[PDB]
């Protein structure tokens, strides 16, 4: 080294990653701009890793939840989406969610590419996964010390179910 990074694998299925494949891609509004990069993404969640490593990240409701992205972002009501972020540090902004999960998953809807980078929550730099995220795409987790908003890095854990794909 040094070395330039290679380009990403592209699955034909825009919801390849989905933990709940009943999600209906045609109902997504507006027209989604899918993420085509393959960097690590993150998610603050208060749910613990015993659960997330077994189940993945399941969406609250693929059947009757809020398929409109702008609505889902602005009002946060049960949806077919699991939100993640490009920003490793967004956990510092979360009220008291426990853990910073590390994700290596193809696809997702890029929220700012889809709805623009001017809405109220644009600095969350979100990627919304319709159908969620299977366990094989969850790398691991670091617990968060809440009073300093830092990761407890000697307490990070790998997901035994993680399956590297690139």
């Amino acid at each position: 080294a040094k070395a330039a990074a290679p380009a990403c694998p592209r699955f034909d299925d825009p919801v390849h990653a989905a933990a709940d494949p009943r999600v209906d891609v045609e109902r997504i509004t507006p027209d989604p701009v899918w993420r085509t990069t393959c960097g690590t993404l993150y998610r603050s969640d208060s749910r613990g890793p015993a659960v997330v490593f077994e189940q993945g990240f399941l969406p609250k409701d693929v059947i009757d939840g809020q398929y409109d992205i702008e609505s889902y972002v602005l009002v946060n009501q049960p949806s077919p989406y699991v939100s993640t972020t490009y920003d490793h540090d967004l956990y510092k902004t979360w009220y008291k969610s426990g853990y910073n999960y590390y994700i290596d998953a193809p696809g997702g809807v890029d929220v700012n590419k889809t709805i623009g980078d001017r809405h109220k929550w644009a600095d969350q730099v979100e990627v919304a996964f319709p159908g969620g995220i299977r366990t094989e795409f969850v790398i691991g987790v670091c617990p968060v010390d809440k009073k300093t908003r830092t990761e407890k890095m000697s307490e990070c854990v790998g997901n035994p179910h993680y399956e590297p794909w690139h």
